[PDB]
């Protein structure tokens, strides 16, 4: 509706900073030489290095003489601009101190929050600003061998768990050096080697390395102690940047990007805009450097009117049509809502009995499993326009129990719906698991924890859940069934629109590299496809092969693509390769294609919690909906280098504001998934949760992806 000013993480920097002159070269490693010499590198192939400083480089290399700083890309002015704050003590080294001062580490158990800064320089118009993200770090105050208790039988489970987002901080080495733990390839089972003899070598090559000295020893011992021979070595790589290396859990502690992510840690690392605000300008202010500015920039953003918050509504049996944003003689009863969808697959047409079941957590005190139990009965009824199972979902014993009983109870059936009630103390595992197991056995599934169980009811009635609560449970349970259960007042100008995410996976006949998830013009998901793939050959995916078996499988879905236009959109920056990839598609099947990169993890923030959207450094940031609830900043969607592929041709373009709109709305279709947080349009989000899906061991029932069914979300 109208414009406003939010103050954003970011502070102009002072041209004064730009170099006198630029030394470019042509030939530890390349990327370290140039940042020795106060540079950086200008083309990683033809190693070709731009300095600020004579290169210094006692190997061959050629000069390719001066250059000025209005000659790089931006990107490489932005790069090398950073580069140059770090020589006036402008770095994430530096700050992140600073950052300590004011926010200090704090543990929680056996782990440690650890905030910092990361910085990096955006060139807006003609100018340079430096942007400082605050962001942490959770490290285990305990060694990984510690943590399992010593037990190699447990120590497995541990990277299978958290084999996702684990890292591996050799705490043994003066470079504190971190490390991604390395699986048995397409599998959850890790590299493992109980071989005493490398365990020997490696523990004792710390010492014999860093602490060569009476007292570096004595500590080191006091430290960590004796070698555990006992202890299997952990095959990884290095986490920055082919090689591989061992750890010794004995001197490695698990380590985790927060952001890329208990609760206590949480109400934590998760900041209010007027927090960050402070804590930034408590660095800035801390800074003794003029070569930046000593307060935040502010921008100039464009509210995003409220009408557009109502084109997506649901409808009852009369004529009631309410947009998606929620006395009578009835309102007694525990009933549920009634929705009437304006679409239900046709599968549904055939299907006899669909079994009903009500899985209960055993852990759970008799009330809340009455009140669950009373819950998803209503919860059915309302689905149609029973087995009570009852076990300890937090143990291998009763998830056994359960997915046996119901696998009973499913033979000769095509489709199964369950409503489990289970304790939050349940692992995202143990809860990823127990849906994929019975999946597996044609049933959809609907969990619902304690936590809403409690504090989620109606005002008026206690012995019934909360009325939006209610309104959300009935959304997911739907979509997750591929039903139109809503209508968008809204039409995108594409044939279909198209989200994909590459996740290279070998299965039973398979080798899957990613994922396509099909939204059409009305906003309605259509078909989600597997992306099929040969082996790969180089090290890279042929992005031609992975789009035209992706032209090819919507075919086989009852989708043609040929000559017709479509938004392909992606979790992530478009990669050239990728884009090579559309080209390909687009001259071979006369597909006009419209992409852009969708970002959602970037550095950027706006200190206002508020639907917005506003352009910076050539790119529109877009805050799809404010927090309500929980307490935190918003995290803009990024969106950057659109272009239209037309007969195999590339054509840069600009984003434009019905772009924007069309993202939000894409962005806006969350399936009532309660509590929003979907920072990804809707196609993106969904693709990304199938690559993941299917990375996961999940069922692929080509019956109910060619129906729309989200039964992996
Ligand atoms: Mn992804």
């Amino acid at each position: 509706s109208m414009k406003a000013i939010v103050v954003i993480n970011l502070v102009k920097i002072n041209k004064k900073i730009i170099p006198d002159k630029i030394y470019v070269y042509r030939l530890y490693s390349i990327y370290r030489l140039a940042y020795e010499n106060v540079g950086i590198v200008i083309d990683p192939e033809n190693l070709i290095i731009a300095t600020t400083k004579e290169l210094e480089y006692e190997g061959e290399f050629i000069p390719e003489g001066e250059i000025s700083f209005s000659e790089l890309r931006n990107d490489y002015q932005s790069k090398l601009v950073l580069r140059l704050l770090k020589e006036n003590g402008i770095g994430e080294y530096e700050l992140s101190k600073l950052l300590r001062k004011f926010r200090k580490p704090k543990t929680f158990g056996d782990y440690k929050v650890i905030p910092s800064v990361e910085m990096s320089v955006i060139k807006h118009d003609e100018d340079f600003y430096l942007v400082i993200h605050i962001i942490h770090q959770i490290q285990s105050m305990k060694t990984l061998w510690e943590l399992v208790n010593k037990d190699p039988k447990e120590l497995e489970e541990f990277l299978m768990t958290h084999k996702e987002n684990l890292m591996l901080k050799d705490i043994a080495s003066p470079l504190k050096t971190v490390y991604k733990p390395c699986f048995e390839e397409y599998t959850k089972k890790p590299k493992l080697d109980h071989n005493q003899e490398i365990v020997k070598y490696w523990y004792n090559y710390h010492i014999e390395r860093y602490w060569n000295t009476p007292e570096a020893k004595l500590e080191f011992y006091r430290k960590f102690g004796q070698v555990d021979l006992k202890q299997p070595a952990i095959l990884a790589k290095f986490a920055s940047k082919n090689y591989k290396i061992y750890l010794l859990p004995q001197l490695v502690v698990p380590t985790y990007n927060a952001e890329q992510l208990a609760k206590e840690i949480l109400e934590y690392t998760k900041l209010m805009p007027e927090e960050r605000k402070e804590l930034l300008e408590n660095i800035l202010a801390e800074v003794d450097s003029d070569i930046i500015d000593k307060s935040l920039s502010e921008i100039e953003v464009e509210k995003i009117a409220q009408e557009l918050e109502n084109k997506i509504r649901v409808r009852d049996d009369k004529g009631n049509s309410v947009p998606i944003s929620q006395l009578l003689w009835t309102n007694y009863s525990r009933k549920y809502p009634v929705i009437l969808p304006y679409e239900v697959p046709e599968k549904f047409r055939k299907i006899r009995e669909i079994p009903m079941f009500i899985i209960l957590d055993s852990g759970l005190l008799a009330d809340i499993q009455n009140f669950a139990t009373n819950e998803f009965r209503e919860l059915v009824k309302s689905m149609y326009y029973e087995k009570v199972i009852t076990e300890d979902l937090n143990s291998d014993k009763g998830i056994i129990e359960v997915v046996e009983q119901v696998s009973s109870f499913m033979k000769g059936k095509e489709l199964g719906l369950a409503f489990i009630a289970a304790r939050n103390k349940l692992s995202s595992e143990k809860f990823e698991e127990i849906k994929r197991r019975l999946f597996n056995l044609n049933v959809i599934s609907q969990v619902v924890n304690e936590d809403t169980l409690k504090n989620k009811r109606d005002k008026y009635d206690r012995n019934r859940l909360d009325l939006f609560v209610r309104h959300n449970l009935l959304f997911q349970v739907l979509s997750k069934l591929g039903v139109k259960y809503y209508v968008l007042d809204y039409r995108f100008n594409y044939d279909y629109i198209i989200g994909i995410d590459v996740a290279p996976m070998k299965r039973s006949e398979g080798y899957i590299g990613g994922s396509a998830v099909m939204f059409d013009s009305q906003g309605y998901i259509r078909k989600i496809v597997p992306i099929k793939i040969g082996e790969q050959r180089g090290e890279s995916v042929d992005m031609n092969e992975f789009f035209k078996e992706m032209v090819d499988k919507f075919k086989e879905f009852n989708i043609k693509l040929d000559n017709k236009k479509i938004l392909l959109l992606r979790d992530g920056r478009i990669t050239n390769n990728e884009e090579e990839g559309l080209k390909y598609i687009s001259e071979m099947f006369d597909i006009e294609v419209v992409t852009m990169d969708v970002i959602k993890n970037h550095p950027v923030r706006a200190f206002a919690n508020m639907k917005m959207y506003f352009n910076l450094g050539g790119a529109i940031y877009l805050i799809p909906h404010k927090l309500k609830q929980a307490k935190g900043t918003p995290i803009p969607i990024k969106l950057a280098k659109k272009r239209i592929i037309k007969n195999g041709k590339v054509e840069k373009q600009s984003i434009t504001r019905q772009d924007v709109l069309d993202i939000f709305i894409l962005t806006r279709l969350n399936y009532g998934s309660i509590s929003a947080d979907m920072r990804l349009p809707a196609p993106v989000h969904y693709a990304h949760k199938f690559a993941n899906a299917i990375r996961n061991e999940w069922k692929i029932k080509e019956e109910f992806l060619a129906e729309g069914f989200l039964y992996f979300v």
